[PDB]
């Protein structure tokens, strides 16, 4: 064991931004690195075309535009295409319109740099920049240190996806929901055990396509191989139906001079075979195919005095997943898929061996805290958070560090208000049955019978949860996995650690949120952090089936390794490194159980079966190319569409879904201009206002007026148009799904930015404002 | 000979397989690709007709899903 790729599951995200790095993000490798970043831009700005252009441009490229300049003392088809290329750019846009942009013509330089900058803007201004993924060879002993190449020395990449959405079942429910278990830290015992959500069968999509053979054709795939010595860009493209037809664009690939691999995503482009076939459903639609992807990363190393190492064993290899855009990458989930990993190798009956670290709670506080810049329940409904403010109030948020009695019922007053996941409070039992007391999630077919009255409050957070296609289930709603309440329970009862330094840096959240940022920053092991930078971002709960990746990811069976190694940093755990790998079928794409599926239907049976390494269904687990992402929405736009508030009879707290990372409540540009000024501006327009309207009221009555503004929240659905725009427009949910195809690339981005002077309005000097064209 | 059927059904409009809504609204719809599937009506012979009643020219509707 000498060589390892890092990371071992690696995230790319779908954008319309083009796939050079430029004007590309890249995945986090250090958790918490840029949260109040103000700079970001998650979208390609003008000011990035303009500077990509004149890079062109230089410089050999003036020279003889000029030794052009003389021979024209129009263009032509010989001068145009070569002009192009010179500007090396039809990779970036058709070469046609590149040439039919100059052909159109009538300093010479500027015109060429101009004309050119409108068919830019036009493809990529605004355009949702594609999150890739790097790729690191690690040497081992164990990793330390990245991999160092020598002249003769060369890394050779090669990746192997799929997309078997359109092969795949239903996706009704979790089919653990129903699964025999012990517990684990991620699912309570207690779901299965008193069948408080059943798992529920699941038919095939695309079922009028019989037999297996005939069925391959539903499955997309393609591979590709980039080296050391070849920067070059390899696209990943298949086709649907697989090998009329559709060419299918599932990423693009390219190695530095330095061995590590950047992979980008899709365009994000879904279609279905006709254009009548509609994608109604949040998570089933026939017809349809979308450009996600996961697949299988492996390596060679070959060294100058040509000893050979070759990383595919699972234990050494990794593994990637295409998943849809972080509409807020600053905006964390308060439950992540690194959580899933760290809670899935624990036992519940163990929990109460757990030891807690205040590091290891202040994620669940700082994470709800935030989700007020995304979501409205967690900025004006959320009683937490609101005392989290009455704290800051008085620079005394330290106290929720204190371990002592004196700071007992303090710690405990939060702590109760939270759902517990052994879902076994605020229920009556019949007779058995575990029906709540606590307020349901109504089914959309209602009857009209007197609902039986709550009895007991609802616990935080205000999100749906696996179990919501059943009312009255506790399931319903959404609880901190086993492991991570154990953490909140035991700083409850004062059995947690803390250092002085996190004491000293806590006088408001803000304040020990970058301490602990600085924690990460300088922690030595970033490969395990790059493991974890790679998951922190992605949503772990609830899943129906999800965002990014769904329920199989919460079960230690699917992975071949996971294991704590280390703290953070000795002294601050902050929930911990750990080394952890996915099961892979070493044959990838031509694996005999590519195809692999449980007939006319799935169920929890099969999922039983599968836990026997030996039985016929154990190949479950053993992911082959396109099995990660095979259980969700097809297209993806659908089920982010659907993906946003659930509304109860009550109007307040207002249910989301994953507002971290598909914001349902957001707060916009056109507001963000009416309260970033403050009255001392020199300028004739002030936050809206002219000059002398701004000057001329009260500073009281101004800073009014600035907190008002940055007080109204937009429904994220509204950032574009997706079918509500128009004098009797229908709206509803439904022409949300099927906008989305075209209008995921349009919707708000939620982005940090400045405010210079907040005065005494109220304001935070660090606001998250939501970006689309509509709401500027 | 006296078994006539809809137009419409020479194709499928909407109204094929289980569950399928069908109605007048996937009729336009659906039109769009399928026009160039609906049934074609064309002269042809029955040589010979008997006492059946049957005409010697009759005029047959000539689609895919048709026969
Ligand atoms: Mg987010």
């Amino acid at each position: 064991c000498q060589y390892k790729i890092y990371p071992p599951l690696g995230i790319a995200r779908v954008g319309n931004g083009p796939a050079i790095k430029p004007l590309s993000l890249s995945t986090p490798e250090v958790p918490w690195a840029h949260l109040y970043d103000t700079n970001v831009q998650y979208l390609v700005t003008q000011q990035e075309l303009e500077q990509l252009l004149e890079e062109a441009f230089g410089g050999n490229v003036i020279n003889e535009i000029s030794q052009i300049k003389t021979k024209l003392d129009k263009f032509k088809q010989e001068e145009i295409e070569t002009i192009t290329g010179l500007l090396g750019l039809s990779h970036l846009v058709p070469q046609q319109q590149l040439s039919r942009s100059l052909d159109n013509l009538e300093d010479i330089v500027q015109q060429i740099k101009g004309a050119l900058l409108k068919v830019l803007s036009d493809h990529y201004l605004h355009a949702v920049k594609k999150q890739a993924q790097n790729f690191y060879i690690y040497k081992c002993d164990n990793p330390v240190e990245k991999l160092k190449l020598t002249d003769g020395d060369k890394v050779t990449w090669r990746v192997e996806v799929a997309n078997k959405k359109s092969f795949w079942y239903d996706y009704n429910n979790a089919l653990d929901l129903s699964l025999h278990t012990q517990g684990s830290g991620n699912l309570s015992k207690n779901v299965s055990k008193h069948r408080l959500a059943p798992a529920m069968t699941a038919k095939r999509r695309n079922p009028n396509v019989i037999t297996n053979s005939l069925r391959k054709q539903l499955v997309i795939s393609s591979q590709g191989s980039v080296s050391s010595d070849n920067n070059t860009q390899v696209p990943l493209r298949g086709k649907f139906p697989a090998n009329e037809r559709h060419n299918v664009l599932q990423g693009s690939i390219e190695c530095d001079n330095e061995g590590v691999l950047r992979f980008y995503a899709g365009n994000g482009i879904s279609q279905a075979l006709s254009p009548s076939s509609l994608n109604t459903d949040f998570a089933d639609n026939s017809n349809w195919f979308d450009d996600i992807c996961d697949g299988r990363v492996t390596a060679v190393v070959e060294l100058k005095n040509g000893d050979t190492f070759e990383i595919q064993d699972e234990q050494s290899s990794a593994w990637v997943a295409t998943t849809p855009p972080d509409y807020a990458p600053q905006i964390e989930p308060i439950v992540t898929m690194y959580d899933m990993v760290s809670g899935a190798a624990l036992k519940e009956q163990d929990l109460d061996n757990l030891t807690t670290q205040f590091s290891d709670v202040f994620p669940i506080l700082y994470r709800l805290y935030r989700m007020q810049w995304v979501n409205q329940a967690d900025f004006t409904d959320n009683a937490v958070n609101t005392q989290i403010r009455e704290l800051n109030s008085e620079l005394g948020f330290a106290q929720l560090l204190d371990n002592s009695a004196s700071a007992k019922s303090l710690r405990e007053g939060i702590f109760n208000q939270f759902r517990n996941p052994l879902f076994d409070q605020d229920i009556d039992v019949d007779d058995n049955e575990w029906v709540s007391n606590s307020r349901i999630i109504p089914s959309k077919d209602e009857t009209n019978i007197a609902a039986k009255p709550a009895t007991s409050s609802l616990k935080l957070p205000f999100y749906p949860n696996d179990g919501i296609d059943y009312p009255g289930s506790p399931v319903q709603w959404f609880a901190i996995p086993p492991f991570m309440y154990q953490h909140l329970q035991n700083w409850a009862a004062g059995d947690f650690s803390v250092t002085q330094v996190e004491k000293e840096s806590a006088n408001t959240i803000e304040e020990l949120g970058l301490f602990y940022s600085e924690q990460f920053k300088n922690s030595p092991n970033s490969a395990l952090l790059c493991a974890r930078g790679a998951l922190d971002a992605l949503y772990g709960g609830g899943f129906h089936p999800g965002v990014e990746l769904t329920w199989p990811m919460r079960h230690n069976l699917i992975y071949s390794q996971n294991d704590y190694v280390s703290s953070v940093t000795p002294e601050i755990n902050l929930l911990g490194l750990r080394e952890f790998r996915l099961k892979q079928d070493l044959q990838g794409l031509n694996s005999p159980n590519m195809y692999q599926d449980f007939g006319h239907v799935i169920a929890v049976d099969n999922v039983t079966a599968s836990i026997d390494p030996n039985s016929d269904a154990a190949w479950l687990w053993r992911s082959t190319p396109g099995d990660l992402t095979k259980w969700m929405g097809i297209p993806w736009q659908s089920a982010a569409a659907s993906c946003q508030a659930v509304y109860t009879p009550e109007d307040f707290p207002i249910p989301s879904w994953w507002a971290a990372n598909l914001p349902v409540h957001v707060l916009p540009l056109a507001r963000y201009n009416k309260f970033k000024d403050s009255q001392s501006a020199d300028l004739p327009e002030i936050n809206g206002m002219t000059h002398s309207i701004a000057q001329g009221m009260s500073e009281e009555t101004f800073e009014h007026l600035r907190l008002e503004q940055f007080s109204q929240r937009l429904d994220w659905l509204h950032t574009a148009d997706l079918g509500f725009v128009g004098y009797h427009a229908e709206g509803g949910y439904t022409n949300g799904l099927i906008q989305m195809v075209s209008q995921w690339k349009n919707m708000a981005m939620v982005m940090a930015r400045p405010v210079e002077n907040p005065g005494s309005s109220g304001i935070p000097n660090v606001v998250y404002v939501a970006y689309s064209q509509a709401d500027k």
